[PDB]
């Protein structure tokens, strides 16, 4: 009934990344996961998709009690976690509408006929307020990360994950970027959902409101509140909140 990072630490080259991560979202709640960069936000989110270029030294990562981090990317997807399906950018002649069928028919193990396809497809669309035309277009026909961030939404959805996981520091401002994501993820919200949007701004948080905040300094959480914490820290700035947890 919820994804739990318990104790985590985790090193890369020898280095200690994660120093401690504690931190918990329950099935059916949005969360944020704030820090000032370097603090290892982005490191926790590799480490849940299961980069292999890093050791876990002590630790854990549950899912709904059990514990994934001896999971592949493609076992921990099938317990529910979102994993975004990857493909080459300069990949030519693919429809938006195949690759999501391709996506789908991975992570269900079987083909999916059209009946099936287009019915997700088009309740996805329905939730998102996007005309059935966009699945005609190209994968990556403008190679940009507006067009990667929008591709990846209509996965979450379509996909239908008890978890995900959104890092959305690569977007900073751009309010297209935040409101895609945004929208996404306010369309997922219900009992059998948990997300945790990794972010440096606050911004996003003004379109998708988190029951939680955690913040993250020196590779744990030193923080935890509700969204005014997110407020306090964007008007104050990280320096700030650094110096009131001592
Ligand atoms: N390949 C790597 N080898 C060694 N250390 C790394 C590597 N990648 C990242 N790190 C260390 O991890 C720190 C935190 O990474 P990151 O998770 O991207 O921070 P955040 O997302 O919080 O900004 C970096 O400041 C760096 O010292
Ligand atoms: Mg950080
Ligand atoms: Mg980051």
């Amino acid at each position: 009934s919820q994804l739990e990072i318990r104790d985590l630490w985790a090193s890369i080259d020898g280095e200690t990344i994660l120093k401690g991560v504690n931190l918990v979202v329950p099935k059916g709640e949005v969360h944020a996961l704030m820090g000032p960069n370097g603090a290892g936000k982005s490191t926790l989110g590799k480490i849940l998709a299961g980069d292999p270029e890093y050791t876990v030294e002590r630790g854990e990562i549950l899912l709904d009690g059990e514990n994934i981090l001896e999971l592949s990317p493609d076992e921990r997807a099938r317990k529910g976690l979102f994993l975004a399906f990857q493909y080459p950018v300069e990949v030519p002649g693919v429809t938006i509408a195949n690759f999501l069928r391709l996506a789908l028919q991975a992570k269900l193990g079987r083909e999916v006929g059209v009946a099936e396809f287009w019915t997700k497809v088009k309740k996805a669309l329905e939730l998102l307020d996007w005309d059935e035309s966009y699945l005609s277009r190209y994968l990556n026909e403008g190679f940009s990360g507006g067009e990667k961030k929008r591709n990846e939404i209509l996965q979450l959805l379509v996909l239908e994950p008890t978890y995900a996981v959104l890092d959305e520091t690569d977007s900073g401002l751009d309010i297209d970027a935040l409101k895609v994501v945004a929208r996404g993820v306010n369309a997922m919200r219900g009992p059998n959902f948990g997300a945790l949007v990794i972010t440096h701004y606050q911004r996003i948080l003004n379109y998708i409101q988190p029951d939680k905040v955690h913040v993250m300094m020196d590779g744990r959480v030193v923080a935890t509140g509700g969204p005014e914490l997110a407020l306090e820290l964007e008007a104050k700035g990280y320096e700030w909140l650094k110096e009131k947890v001592k």
